[PDB]
């Protein structure tokens, strides 16, 4: 389970459907993939090095997305899906571009941080919204088995994560604007003495800064919810999730700025 509070019974199950497991694809920071905007500084046509919180070169990617439609596995909701965070994560996630009468539609995982992820502990949010990425920090009373829908296509199921009938304590609330139509959005999340960290882009590789968060405690796990869709499956639009996930550690890398200032390529 993620939280503990029972949002409901509906159309669960223990059936193990990874027969074909998580999947993997190899991280490449050469192109600067990985690699982040450093503070307020630009750099110019050279190289630098520098100590950040990045992947390690070679390693494995993990897609954690997880597309249903009608059933949730409790298997879904334990380990392996269920992460030890660390230090942090880098996602790289796709967009999955929807249509309707011709309109594009937005839609991937979202992304829950955390410790035990109950109403007296602060869970970390990041979901999207067809191209606004609502972020918060609160306490939210989290489900056993939480998960998100298409908005767009509609669901068998509606939306629950949490059950909180009466609005939680808040650290954070913020909404940051995404591009509804590129295909990939990078993500770094960390913590460091007691602050939280995150860094994207939707456009280009190398991650900026959106915002630090003071939590006074150390952040243990992560997950990424479930979304639950009548179309994204090859039965009816052969679209998919993807949302790949890779560990962050204290790294030193050589960084490459072009003459415009751009992070192009990098080594671990
Ligand atoms: C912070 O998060 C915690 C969870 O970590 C929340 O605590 C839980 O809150 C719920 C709701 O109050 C507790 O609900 C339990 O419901 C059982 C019956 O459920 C069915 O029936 C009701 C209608 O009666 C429906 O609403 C419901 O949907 C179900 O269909 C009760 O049997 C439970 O009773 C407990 O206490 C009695 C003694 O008083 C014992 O006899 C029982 O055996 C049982 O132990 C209870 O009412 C749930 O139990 C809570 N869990 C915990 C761990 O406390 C907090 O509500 C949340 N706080 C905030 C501010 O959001
Ligand atoms: C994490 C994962 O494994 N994700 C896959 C999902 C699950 O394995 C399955 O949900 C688990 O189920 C449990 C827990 O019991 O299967 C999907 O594929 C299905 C066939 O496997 C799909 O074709 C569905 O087939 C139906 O027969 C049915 O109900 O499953 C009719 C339904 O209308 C149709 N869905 C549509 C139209 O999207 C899906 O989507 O659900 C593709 C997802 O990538
Ligand atoms: C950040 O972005 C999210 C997503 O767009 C915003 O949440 C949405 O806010 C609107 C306006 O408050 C909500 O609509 C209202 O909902 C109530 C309850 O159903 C209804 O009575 C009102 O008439 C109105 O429809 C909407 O429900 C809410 N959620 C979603 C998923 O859309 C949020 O307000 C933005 N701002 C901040 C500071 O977070
Ligand atoms: C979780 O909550 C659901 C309700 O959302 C509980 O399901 C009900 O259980 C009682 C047991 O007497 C039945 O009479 C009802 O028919 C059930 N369904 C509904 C819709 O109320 C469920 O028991 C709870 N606990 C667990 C472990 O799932
Ligand atoms: C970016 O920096 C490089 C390295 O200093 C510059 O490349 C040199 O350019 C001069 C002509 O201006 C050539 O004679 C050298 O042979 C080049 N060296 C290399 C290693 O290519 C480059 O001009 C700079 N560009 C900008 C726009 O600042
Ligand atoms: C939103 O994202 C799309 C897709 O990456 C951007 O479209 C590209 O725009 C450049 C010019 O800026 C063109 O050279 C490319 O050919 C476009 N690609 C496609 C697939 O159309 C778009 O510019 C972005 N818009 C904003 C406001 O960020
Ligand atoms: C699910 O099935 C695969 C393939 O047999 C296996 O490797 C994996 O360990 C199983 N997972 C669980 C939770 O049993
Ligand atoms: C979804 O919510 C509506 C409104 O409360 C309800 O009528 C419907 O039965 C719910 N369906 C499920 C599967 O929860
Ligand atoms: C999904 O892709 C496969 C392979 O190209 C194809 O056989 C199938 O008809 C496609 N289905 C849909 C709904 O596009």
């Amino acid at each position: 389970v993620i939280g503990d509070f029972n949002c409901t019974n509906f159309a669960i199950n223990d059936l193990n459907t990874t027969v074909p497991r998580i999947s993997e694809y190899v991280v490449d920071v050469s192109y600067g993939l990985g690699t982040y905007y450093i503070l307020d500084r630009v750099y110019l046509n050279t190289t630098i090095l520098f100590t950040g919180y990045f992947p390690k070169s070679g390693a494995n990617f993990r897609d954690l997305s997880l597309k249903g439609t009608t059933y949730l596995s409790t298997l879904w909701y334990q380990k392996p899906f269920l992460s030890d965070f660390n230090n942090g994560i880098f996602s790289r996630v796709k967009n999955t571009k929807l249509y309707v009468n011709k309109t594009l539609y937005s839609e991937f995982s979202t992304i829950v941080i955390g410790s035990v992820f109950i109403n007296n502990s602060y869970t970390i949010v990041v979901q999207p919204h067809n191209g606004v990425l609502e972020i918060t920090a609160c306490q939210y009373t989290m489900c056993e088995y939480p998960h998100t829908i298409c908005k767009s296509k509609g669901s068998s199921r509606n939306e629950s994560w949490h059950f909180d009938k009466s609005e939680p304590l808040c650290l954070f609330k913020k909404n940051f604007t995404y591009n509804v139509s590129t295909d990939w959005l990078y993500f770094h999340f960390y913590q460091e003495r007691g602050t939280f960290y995150a860094y994207y882009a939707d456009s280009g590789m190398p991650t900026t800064f959106l915002f630090s968060l003071y939590l006074g405690t150390l952040l243990s796990h992560y997950y990424v919810l479930p979304l639950t869709c009548n179309a994204i499956s090859s039965n009816t639009d052969n679209e998919t999730l993807q949302y790949w996930v890779t560990p962050l550690s204290k790294r030193q890398y050589l960084l490459k700025f072009d003459n415009r200032g751009v992070i192009t390529n990098a080594v671990d």
